[PDB]
Order: C-alpha cells, then structure tokens, then sequence
C-alpha cells in the first residue's frame, strides 16, 4: 500500500542520513560547536541532528562545503549585530524544513497503525501531496544552499569579505520556510 | 536542557539501543512473526513489525526462550481457526498500541521542542511508559502460566484463548490510575 511503502523507504531514508552523518561527525568536524557552546538557548542533541539532517544531506556530505557553512554560519554568529541571523538560519528556516518532513511520517504511521482502511483512504492523498510537498521544499533548499556555498566562496558581492554583506544575502535568499515551497 | 529536551534524548537513545538488540536476536533466525507475514488478509509492514517487537522483546528482556514460548502461543492461536482473532488482536490492538502511544508522544514532544504543552506531554510519556511496563509485568506472568501449563494453557488451545482474552482484554486495562 502507497502509504505502506511511503513510511518504509523515508524509514530506509532516515537511516541512511543517520549513519552518514555520524561518519561524518566521527571525524571531529564539530559542525555547531559554536551554537552548543549558546548559553542563551540550548541546542539538545535532537535539534542537531534534525539540522544536520538536512544540511549535510542538502550539501551531499562533502565535509569541505559543510564546513563552508561552518563559517559562514560563525562569522555572522559572532558579530552581535547578525548573530540573530545565524540563529534564524538554523532554528527558523533549516529546522523547519526538517520538521514538516518528519511531521507527515509521524502522521503517516498513524493512519497505518491506529486506523482502518476507509479512513486510512480518505486521509492517504493530502499525507502523500504533503510528503511530496515536504521533501520537494527541503531539494529546492538544498539547490539554494549549494548556490550560497559557491557565492562565498567566488566572495560574490563581498559575501566572504563583509560580513554586513553576508547578513543581507542570508536574509534575502533565505526569508522564510514557504518560500521554498513548490508553487 | 529543559525536561522535553532530556526526555526527547532518554527515549531517543532507548530507542537506538532497541533497535539493535532487536536485530541482534532476530540476525539469529528466529522469525518471530513469519506466521503473520505469511498472512494475505492483514499486513504487516516492516515498521509495524519492528514496533510491535520493541514492546514485545523489551518486554521478555530480549530473553530468545521467552519469545520463542511466546510465538508457539500466538501461533497455535493462528492455527486454530476460532481464535485466530485472538492472536491478532493481541498484535494489533494492544502490543501496536502501547508502542504507538509511546512514539506518539515523541513525536509531539520534538514537536514542541522545535516548532514552538509541557506538563501534559510529561504526563502522557509517563503514562505511556507505565502502560508498557503493566503490560510487560502481565506478559512475563504469562509465560511462566505457559510454562506451567496452568489452567491447562498449554494443553488446551480453547484455554489458552479464554486466558489471553481475560488477561489482555483492552489496552486501557494497563493505564496507570
């Protein structure tokens, strides 16, 4: 059944990030160090690695682009003026996109266990349409964050060069969640 | 840390421990579900089948002989037509839904953790918890009655049915107070 085989190869699909970004993390690339040290707010182990999820699967576990990011990601971090926007990157938007996939599969179980098969059929199009619509969002982030990694490093409009710089593009190719929606 | 946050890591890295002692067990052969596999009216989906195990095999200790007594029971049951319900109730009714209420709160407990509820979500991941633990309780006890043949549960398929149908009767039966 659709939502059978939907569950099972996200399943597969969770697993294979997991081990991935552990090898990658095994290595002592500490990718949110700088977020763990945060007083402020608390980063617990989850959070990381919803993040992760979608970062490194976003830029293909290449250790060389997520460390990129790494600076990216520290340097606005650590002027008080755009630390909000390292924040907001990483809470607001990559978080967000993570969580609506894992939203649909929480949702998607529930209609294969605790439910019959006439619900489970009336339920299944909008849990499959918003899975696609889910996933699509995460690619169509993933596209844009790739796109980010080769500006920095080309100092694309003074992007590895002016901090303030980097705060404006951040914030304009990054505004919201929905934005990375299919239309 | 906050209390979502810790409780989120502990059920999380429960989690992770059972799945590999599952498929440690299991890496030996034992196909403790092959009967309802088999089974073209109903299916059970590899999820289903590693849910309803995490509350089974926690359950037994991940103890081989254990679960093994528990398959003859839950397949004798299958083999007789008359209470071939019985044993899928068993399964699906009760063992799949003190998992899910379990990973249900999870799910909202991340839930909350990211996009935005605290006390009830503790409560009902206590309650959820204890659920599993009055179950496991009653399971073990099962067992040992099997092993014993006590009220003829091994001896007599009809007994043993009446003895599953008063002794898991509904989820609800297993809820804290």
């Amino acid at each position: 059944s659709k939502l059978e085989t939907a569950a099972k190869n996200l399943e597969n699909q969770n697993k294979q990030e997991y081990i991935k970004i552990n090898e990658i993390d095994a290595q002592g690339i500490n990718f949110l160090a700088t977020f763990k040290a945060d007083e402020k707010d608390n980063l617990s182990q989850y959070e990381e690695m919803q993040i992760k999820r979608t970062i490194y699967s976003s830029l293909n576990y290449e250790k060389q682009k997520i460390n990129t990011l790494k600076e990216i990601l520290e340097t606005l971090y650590n002027k008080l003026q755009h630390r909000y926007t390292s924040k907001e990157f990483i809470y607001q938007i990559v978080a967000s996109i993570q969580y609506d996939i894992d939203r649909v599969l929480c949702l998607i179980k529930e209609a294969i266990i605790k439910d019959n098969l006439h619900t489970q059929n009336q339920k299944e199009s909008e849990l499959l349409m918003n899975l696609d619509s889910s996933l699509k969002t995460r690619q169509n982030f993933a596209k844009k964050l790739n796109e980010t990694i080769d500006d920095y490093n080309k100092d694309s409009k003074n992007i590895q060069t002016n901090v303030d710089a980097l705060a404006t593009y951040m914030k304009e190719n990054y505004k919201t969640l929905d934005s990375f929606k299919p239309i």
